[PDB]
């Protein structure tokens, strides 16, 4: 079952296949695997699937020199909220993560742990059960209707983080980052996009605070930057990444509707480039394409014609990973990669194609992804996707 009506194009002759260096890693191509939640972690314990996780990542580390940003990992119990998402706070979890990283490194690929904190995107009932607060930037604005419904049902109102709680969250980022490197992770990517906690602070719609963590560009960017400054000093700026989704409106973020959103983000990028001067330039900056403001929806629905991230290029001088609907558009990838410091993140199709990189370099048919197994406790739709050879022998081309 390959994708029809799609005319592939060999990209082997573009820079997509030219070696670049990110942090301490020396990639052999520039097609990256962005953080993809698959929800196969175990419960209780948010334990990395002791059965399929290793095989899954291994299958996608097959192409040597692949930079793999793992699926979102909770830094601690409070930062979580989804029973089947993995974490990087306990020993039990670190024992399973170490096995995955060795599988990845063994295939001569790299791995970067994405540090995840759901904020208001977390299920409140799940938090009330473990005795956890329902965190967020404020208490008078909720994600949406179904959420303020669960918040009340479990009498777990949306709590507005105080100063000491952010510091506690910042203590956990350093520990999650440390444990990650301790086990052989090539680095860590601070997840500050798609409407999760940090993003909830960056966004003016979700951030109605008055203190130094709200009330202005400077203040709404305070949290994310303290985390940046925290992990940089603890593990080394060459082991830290940052993800942002300027025009994303996922998890009820402002997006391009807010006029000063571009200022909110140009500020952040400038501060990175600032530290980039003190000799402390984060390994990279990962951006979710405006083309994709909602990670969870059809392939084409939800974009912005009056907004682009090309502005970050005018401020940030380090590498840039751009992610969002690129597999079925090699014409756009061919052009976007003429920039010597731009990598490309493929999500949906790395899920369906374990040997994606080879299929880009040669212009071969892409495996269709099954939307129903994105988040499912199963191997089917997780690790049984065929490689180009396996798909052929199976007559996937419908002869
Ligand atoms: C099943 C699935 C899970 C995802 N999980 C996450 C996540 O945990 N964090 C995140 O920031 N983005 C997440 N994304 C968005 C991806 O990082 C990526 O930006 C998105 O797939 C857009 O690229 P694509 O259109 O080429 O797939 C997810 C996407 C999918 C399809
Ligand atoms: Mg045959």
């Amino acid at each position: 079952s390959f994708v029809k009506d799609f005319k592939p194009q060999a990209l082997g002759d573009t820079n997509l296949f030219k070696p670049i260096k990110i942090g301490n890693n020396e990639l052999l191509h520039r097609a990256v695997i962005p953080p993809l939640t698959r929800m196969r972690a175990l419960h209780p314990g948010n334990i990395p699937n002791r059965d399929w996780a290793v095989e899954y990542y291994t299958q996608r580390a097959q192409r040597p020199g692949t930079m793999i940003i793992t699926e979102g990992a909770f830094i601690s119990p409070q930062a979580g909220g989804y029973d089947n998402a993995p974490g990087v706070w306990s020993e039990e979890q670190m024992v399973e993560w170490t096995k995955i990283f060795n599988a990845i490194h063994e295939k001569k690929s790299f791995v970067w742990v994405n540090l995840w904190v759901l904020g208001w995107a977390a299920f409140p009932d799940n938090l009330a059960r473990d005795g956890l607060r329902y965190d967020s930037a404020s208490d008078n604005v909720f994600m949406d209707a179904e959420q303020e419904a669960k918040a009340k049902k479990a009498n777990n109102p949306q709590h507005s983080l105080t100063k000491d709680e952010i510091k506690q969250y910042i203590k956990e980022y350093v520990q999650a980052a440390k444990n990650s490197i301790a086990a052989g992770a090539d680095g860590v990517e601070i997840h500050s996009a798609n409407g999760y906690l940090l993003n909830q602070f960056l966004d003016p719609h979700s951030n109605t605070r008055t203190d130094e963590y709200g009330g202005s560009i400077e203040n709404r960017a305070r949290f994310t930057l303290e985390v940046v400054d925290a992990l940089v000093e603890a593990i080394g700026h060459e082991k830290v990444g940052l993800r942002l989704s300027p025009y994303g409106v996922f998890n009820s973020m402002s997006g391009g509707a807010e006029t000063g959103i571009v200022a909110q983000y140009a500020y952040v990028a400038g501060e990175l480039e600032k530290r980039a001067k003190a000799g402390k330039r984060l390994a990279f900056v990962h951006l979710v394409e405006p083309r994709v403001t909602n990670p969870f929806l059809t392939e084409g629905e939800g974009e912005y014609e009056g907004g682009s991230n090309d502005f970050v290029y005018s401020i940030w001088k380090g590498p840039v990973i751009r992610a969002g609907n690129f597999a079925l558009h090699p014409e756009v990838v061919r052009e976007e990669v003429k920039d010597k410091r731009t990598l490309i993140g493929y999500g949906r199709f790395f899920i369906s194609n374990p040997d994606l990189v080879d299929r880009l370099e040669k212009g071969l048919p892409l495996n269709k992804y099954d939307r129903d197994t994105f988040y499912q406790m199963s191997a089917h739709g997780y690790i049984d996707y065929p490689t180009y050879e396996e798909a052929l022998k199976l007559g996937w081309d419908k002869k």
